[PDB]
């Protein structure tokens, strides 16, 4: 088979509770561009089960899957506790093991998949890195009717993602913010209660307006910058909850009595666990989330896309 | 009766004795704890802008005492009854008094801060509900838990501790270090690391119930975390006190999702790098006072010996001036509790 | 003024003609504008109208503005109110069943902090919520829903069935079932929001369940004004770890085989009112279109007791 | 090697273990009154035979892929063990799974020399415990830790635990000690029972022999009520009467699985927001808390009487009428 690592491979044969996938769907991010021995790429998997090993329970040869590529070793405290994402010696497909940058890919154990019924391979693939990541970034952002949400860049992938997803399992308000137009617009389509524009408006102030000077409960910044991380903490009510989500080289910089005064918090996140798959994946068959604004490839078109989701 | 008070150093003035009406109540303070937080006050920064503070103003918002007079509407208290207080109290409305969170009210009573405190002979209590009747505890004993106990409480229950983790006290020899100690061994059942930088701090660590302490000031602080936790960090730093240097070390020492709960108001920054913090999932959490809740469980914690008085040096109440200097000059070790 | 009031247990109300109190201090008057009734039915416990008059401390709120209150306030010291659940006060100060309520041309409100500005419902529309729609978004939360759960909700076609589907609708993410026992329930139920739905009357509510939930069961039960056959058929519908919280006053027991319980590790939860942070909640929601007024009748002050007899919204 | 299965002693192979496996020579073989009932199929899919035993402690034998341990280490057992692809595995609760593994209950457990643990994970490193210790631990530790964790407790409540004195109520007793700072009520029915509650660390203790144990309860908390209720083997009798004692949002903590049913006035129940919530095992985070209290010392180990393994039907008999079987 044919495979883009970091070639001609052979196929591999699943034994146990392996699966063997034909990858119809390997989605790229801006992740691979980190990577960017030898390992295949593609940490973003959906296909059709090809083979599958003989423990292997549940799942039959043509079944439509996406998959959960982070998969704990088990011993560490990490995946005792159930947050195997944060395992300390992980099997991450794509990663440090072959992913779906090629023709077929094999699935360490069954349980990390998810049969589709209602989407497609090609709108499921992103749904296994962003819809994960997303999620579990909701659900750290503690949300509840009484409180209110700006999501930053709300008119971007991950951040119509985001307000949509804080729509569907919150009843939270929620504020969308961005710098053009159409992403703006974008936004109020995925569900924001108010948006703002922050190259026609000031957010800050904007936000005082619609929270009556409260402020936000939480913020949930993807893919944050130093600007990002320098005004909208500024945004923040008392208990307020900042999300970071992203690996972008900057720094935090915060008057810490600011903090204490106010009782915030400032909480990373970049993954997540089996619970953060499940759930954005029954909110996308369900269609409570719909699949990101996708651009198909070829396989070949790896180095390309780097430089989307990629077809064998 | 006398007070001493804010009027622009505090000056002892001869007011009257205010007279309890409907849920008020009329305490004859017998303890009246002095903390950092009044050389904050007579400073002025932290109140006359924001904290609606009118001059003058008694200070003293650690308050214990006997009650002398209670008002008609009151309940469940008697004159006699000895009492500790909690100074902070929502006014209600506002989006922190609904959800229960009034020590973050928009616009709240605070006693010894934005209303007379327990700087004089008598101190009026707006409504019953804020008191506690001590049993074990005298007045000298009970009077810094309205504050530091509070205050400590919380941050404690904020580092989310359970008996799989691992929680490290900064300064753990100190008197908000050791009750913190005291009260995360009392109510989790994690294992405890204090560190401080003196050999009588760091004794005082291991008094006060940690289960390992070190002294930073021998061995490489970071190192012996990761001995002792054995490579993983600990799920939680609470530091009490924070400052540039301790904001700038231990947050290294956070395992994967630890929570770094910082206390206090000196002027410093916290400067993280960002991707630390997404790829480890850890949290940076703030704290300072607390609500009815911390200090129903604090006091409970108390009055069952669970957890022990500060160590506490009793001076007069014409004395506040000098205690509060002994605070600016950090001179002070050690709570003063005026007895009027 | 006008006041329809308990004047005598067993008896029926009596519209006596008092004299308005006089807001002083944090309390405010309102000028009923309406008077919910349920079956709890001066009495009067869902509140909304217009502020006639604040007292000397009330801060934020203006003659004029249109509001709602929360009934149920705590005297403060105890340890529910203590922990902020005054709901369960143990001697609390409950408008329209120990204090005065909006049975009358005008009411007191002891404490501003009770009250809520409308701004998109009117009295009638808001009076109702203070009540079924505090006690059904509760009730929500207590079903400690989420995506990966489906909730089940008994009799979801009637009013107070509705409101629970509405929010656990517009709250959860959660997948809805909804059943109740007439047709026009039932349809009543999908157009809240349920995802299926089901009549009990006319088919076996716990084989259609299975079928659903692909034999897990549902994840927590939202039982409304329960009655001894819910109790003794619905429990059955649980999936391990399963909540079944219970709603109402209704004298009968709960019987379930111990064994059964702790094999499956399921809870079985009462809730009645709520507190300040449910009442915020509920209006947040109601105030944003996210969730329906209930449908209401209105009538006039005087047939309180005809309303007790038979959502009616009294208007003064 | 030797084993006792579904009782009857056997001579058996011992097996090999293969990748993540682990191969322990049983040191300790704890019997409980689950054995009782051991002594299923169209249920839980149990294969006869089946050597029984699921609470295990012992050296490491042989190794597997297996990671992080070597030959000779001192380990106890987690034995629910779930297949990973349900709803309750991937939530993390994997003792609830839908097709569990089970040592000792459908899969053969530790009443042998030797017994195979299917994934490493599953273990942890005895350091202050030796295996006599440590084996109760894995069926009673992690149930009456998760009983306890599941009581919702703080400092501010106050908790009552039923049989405080008996191995269950000590155990009990001193996680809820050691782990949420509550007022612990222990209440049992003799003098001797009382004062076993009171070495565990109960705050009071009330023997209802003596005095009418609801009217003590009400005085030592002042007429509110406990805020929780840790009934650990519940009785017709206890459900009867103890969930009286519950303050308004109590939460009565059933664990057992005696042919009783729970009866209550649901007025009651929806008044005062009281709630009844079973539990009966645990998953790896209750293991790892439990482990980790005991191997501090924080909590004791159950009172043991050390057997034979070809005594393990009289164990059983025993309970029908903590006994650890020592290969
Ligand atoms: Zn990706
Ligand atoms: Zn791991
Ligand atoms: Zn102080
Ligand atoms: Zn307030
Ligand atoms: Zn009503
Ligand atoms: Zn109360
Ligand atoms: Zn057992
Ligand atoms: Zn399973």
């Amino acid at each position: 088979m044919r495979a883009v690592r970091l070639q001609e491979i052979g196929v591999p044969k699943p034994k146990g509770p392996q699966v063997l996938i034909k990858v119809e769907a390997a989605g790229v991010c801006h992740s691979d561009v980190h990577m960017r021995l030898p390992v295949t790429l593609g940490h973003e998997i959906a296909g059709k089960i090809e083979e599958v090993g003989d423990e292997v329970v549940g799942y039959s040869k043509g079944d439509l899957v996406a998959v959960n590529p982070l998969q704990g070793e088990g011993n560490c405290y990490y995946c005792r506790i159930g947050e195997e994402h944060l395992c300390d010696s992980p099997r991450w497909l794509g990663i440090n093991f072959d992913g779906a940058y090629a023709e077929y890919v094999i699935v360490p154990h069954y349980k990390y998949m998810y049969k589709l019924r209602r989407l497609n391979a090609v709108e499921a693939a992103p749904l296994t890195c962003s819809g994960i990541t997303t999620y579990r970034a909701v659900r750290k952002a503690s949300l509840d009717p009484t409180k209110t949400l700006l999501v930053v860049g709300a008119g971007g992938g991950l951040g119509t993602m985001a307000v949509q997803i804080a729509k569907a399992v919150s009843g939270a308000t929620i504020i969308g913010v961005d710098v053009r137009e159409e992403a703006v617009e974008a936004a109020k389509r995925a569900g924001a209660d108010y948006v703002i524009n922050a190259s026609m408006q000031d957010p800050l102030a904007e936000i005082r307006r619609i929270t009556e000077s409260k402020g936000v409960d939480a913020v949930i910044d993807l893919n944050y910058s130093e600007k990002t991380l320098s005004v909208y903490p500024k945004a923040l009510a008392k208990q307020g909850k900042y999300v970071m989500v992203g690996l972008f080289g900057a720094d935090l910089h915060y008057h810490a009595p600011l903090i204490t005064l106010s009782e915030i918090q400032f909480v990373g996140s970049l993954v997540g666990n089996q619970s953060d798959f499940l759930g954005i994946m029954r909110l996308a068959e369900a269609g409570k989330v719909k699949p990101m604004i996708t651009k198909t490839m070829k396989l070949e078109e790896a180095n390309e896309a780097i430089d989307q989701v990629l077809i064998p």
